């Protein structure tokens, strides 16, 4: 059950973007924190569109299922806004935002060791989810947020967290799922009820391709009909020019779901590139 946050204690500021049927804002939460000290806390606010109240249950279930587990690489959910008739999730504000846009912005200052560390963190999170038999269902670089940049002064790697999947592919319109090829796997285009832990191993491979491609979007040049043809003809993504993770990517994007490797195996591969 979500903690209730008063709207009096939440200020909505700038729009950061949109998700599927949602708008996203930075804001400030006034809260009593540790030792009773009043704090002004940055928050990430996710507002379900008023025209899409039909999806409210899935919208909230997405955050609720992640919030029932605790992990260093999973975004913290703060609760929900007691916000009139609106449907609003309140979550941790991650300083440097989405990995996909960060990759693009800093394609100069990002080398393969940086990409490898982020891939290892993502695999660590998915391993945790796998052990908990918890399906995410929307792993993508947009949904990976950068807490802290590489700090050469201190040697510390970048650190990331994974945000919740949003409204599930099991209820979204077919055309949205097709637009999400190649993150949505072939068997889920066949039938979205095929959502499985193996879904996430496929989507991990797509996200790794995004990590290795400087924030390019795979298959962006293909319209939905052509994206379906990509799966019909059983193609694979092209090797990223930074090709060190090409094999791992194709191994995860296996058209047979049962053959996709465990995240234990995936972490082993990542750690053996050394
Ligand atoms: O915490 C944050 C922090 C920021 C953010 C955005 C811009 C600059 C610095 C941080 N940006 C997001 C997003 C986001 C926003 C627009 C499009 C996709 C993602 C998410 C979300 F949870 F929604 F994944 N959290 N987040």
């Amino acid at each position: 059950v979500f903690h209730k946050i008063r709207n009096e204690d939440l200020i909505f500021n700038e729009s950061l973007g949109q998700g599927t049927f949602t708008k996203i804002f930075k804001g400030v939460r006034r809260e009593v924190g540790d030792y009773g000290q009043l704090h002004e806390t940055e928050v990430l606010l996710k507002v379900l569109d008023k025209a899409h109240r039909n999806y409210s249950e899935s919208f909230f279930e997405a955050a609720s299922m992640m919030s029932k587990l605790s992990h260093k690489h999973l975004v913290l959910n703060y609760g929900v806004c007691v916000c009139g008739d609106e449907n609003i999730l309140v979550q941790e504000f991650v300083k440097f935002g989405s990995l996909d846009t960060y990759l693009k912005k800093n394609k100069n200052c990002i080398n393969i060791l940086w990409k490898l560390e982020v891939a290892k963190q993502l695999a660590a999170a998915m391993h945790f989810l796998e052990e908990n038999t918890l399906i995410h269902g929307n792993v993508c670089a947009k949904n990976i947020l950068l807490i802290s940049e590489e700090d050469r002064k201190t040697g510390n790697p970048p650190f990331i967290k994974l945000s919740d999947p949003g409204i599930s592919i099991t209820v979204l319109p077919k055309d949205i799922l097709q637009e999400r090829i190649p993150w949505v796997p072939p068997e889920c285009i066949e039938n979205p009820k095929n959502l499985n832990l193996a879904t996430d191993k496929w989507s991990f491979g797509t996200t790794l391709w995004e990590i290795c491609s400087g924030g390019d979007k795979p298959l962006s040049a293909l319209d939905s009909q052509r994206k379906l043809q990509f799966y019909e003809d059983r193609h694979q993504l092209p090797a990223p020019k930074a090709a060190e993770l090409a094999n791992l990517i194709n191994n995860c994007m296996d058209y047979e779901p049962d053959h996709r490797p465990s995240f234990r195996a995936i972490i082993r591969d990542l750690n053996s590139l050394f």
